[PDB]
């Protein structure tokens, strides 16, 4: 079990040796911090990416020593110590060819090793934040509850809704009304904001349903999700919710697109007040009228709107049911198409000797953070873990590393907390 010096050394060596998009980006970003040029920056970041002052300010906090290195597909974290025992984390999010989309250097997110479920609760609780932790073992005759805090509370879940979109898509594939190799076309009206990369493709770009669904899940791609939602039709997405495991489908009718949440939530305040006072009919009418190219930009987001219904609300039971249903859908799909999409990005470094398969999905919106996993061992025993936070102020929640890291610690301690 690695001592401090051992683990820091192992992290430093791993970072140097990481021959991958994350390795390349993490080494370059560390270079900015430890060294003593606008062209070289332009080339490392996404084309649509002040930074000189940002880097000066970061550099002033050093010198830095690498203490941990956590690459996970297109996301990565490097834990750094600066003088006098102060720690920071460098977070990286990459696009599909390894360009940097997000790069931040922030005070360390501290998550202790978990021994008990009470450790989880006492760590997570923040005044002003509603949270929920739900962990179950799935069995032939129902779920065994390992731990529950407020699983009955319906809460906003952001991109967790893409799990329902996935089930709706699979239901249509099974019916033969859509095919995995059918072509979807990106138009100006179908473009959404990140998370995701598909928005960066040119107008007219032709992409298969398979590759669109893959990015929808694996990259939480908002534009990919909206392409699927457009192809299926809102009625098909909605008509599905009851089957795919939702307790009060009226909470997600009309079933919003990401474009609609962004545009309604952070655009015209009058149009947003109209939503609030309208019934289901008036809301559908309002959405039809709002259809077109987005006006809202990433810079406009901030204020919370989930409390107005402009998000996707479900309880913890709903999340378990949709994941269990996807496990069932995957098994029925003998081609392995569903399984490949679901397992591409497990959100953490996974012990593959323990877990045969891991599904993962995150959701985030101002004032909203959630992470969920389905983990199935090699004997076939499945566990589901659902973590949720909502608040009236985004600063109370933060960038989501806290809640993700709590999940990481639970999964690390699975023998104590899940499978005991
Ligand atoms: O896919 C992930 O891991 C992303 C995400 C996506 C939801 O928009 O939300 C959480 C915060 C973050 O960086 N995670
Ligand atoms: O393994 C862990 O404990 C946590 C972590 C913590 C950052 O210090 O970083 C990676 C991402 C995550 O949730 N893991």
């Amino acid at each position: 079990v690695p001592t401090p010096a051992e683990a820091a050394l192992a992290a430093q060596t791993a970072l140097a040796a990481d021959d991958s998009p994350m390795g390349d980006a993490a080494r370059w970003a560390m270079g900015l911090l430890t060294s003593s040029r606008p062209e070289d920056v332009a080339a490392r970041f996404i084309p649509t990416f002040n930074f000189a002052e940002t880097v000066r300010e970061w550099r002033s906090k050093g010198p830095f020593t690498v203490r941990a290195y956590h690459p996970v597909a297109h996301k990565g974290w490097v834990v750094l110590s600066a003088p006098a025992g102060v720690r920071y984390i460098l977070s990286l999010t990459l696009d599909s060819s390894g360009l940097i989309r997000i790069l931040t250097l922030k005070p360390e997110t501290v998550i202790p090793d978990m021994v008990t479920w009470n450790d989880v609760e006492e760590t997570l609780h923040t005044p002003g934040v509603q949270h929920s932790v739900y962990a179950v073992r799935l069995t032939p005759d129902g779920h065994e509850v390992l731990h529950a805090s407020a699983p009955e509370r319906p809460m906003p879940t952001g991109s967790a809704y893409k799990l329902y979109l996935m089930r709706a898509l699979v239901a249509e594939i099974e019916k033969g009304t859509v095919g995995w190799d059918e072509i979807l076309t990106l138009t100006p009206e179908l473009r959404s904001l990140p998370t995701g990369d598909m928005q960066d493709l040119p107008d007219g770009t032709r992409v298969t349903v398979r590759e669109t669904a893959h990015k929808m899940i694996a990259l939480s791609d908002n534009t990919g999700a909206d392409l699927v939602a457009d192809r299926l039709g809102r009625e098909v997405v909605e008509r599905s919710l009851a089957a795919a495991g939702h307790h009060d489908p009226s909470l997600m009718r009309p079933f919003l697109t990401s474009h609609e949440v962004f545009e309604l939530g952070w655009g015209d305040p009058e149009r947003r007040a109209e939503w609030v006072r309208q019934d289901e009919a008036g809301r559908r009418e309002l959405l039809e009228k709002m259809a077109g190219v987005m006006t809202v930009r990433g810079s406009d987001l901030g204020a919370t709107v989930h409390q107005l219904g402009i998000d996707w609300h479900m309880d913890a039971f709903d999340v378990v049911r949709v994941l269990e249903g996807l496990l069932q859908d995957s098994g029925r799909d003998t081609s392995g198409t569903v399984e490949e999409i679901l397992t591409a990005y497990p959100g953490l470094l996974i012990d593959e000797e323990r877990w045969r398969r891991v599904y993962f999905k995150a959701g985030a919106s101002p004032g909203v953070m959630m992470f969920c996993w389905l983990l199935q061992d090699h004997a076939g025993i499945s566990y589901v873990l659902v973590l949720r936070q909502s608040a009236d102020e985004q600063r109370l929640i933060g960038d989501g590393l806290f809640l993700r890291g709590i999940g990481a610690k639970i999964i690390e301690a699975e023998a104590k907390l899940l499978s005991s």
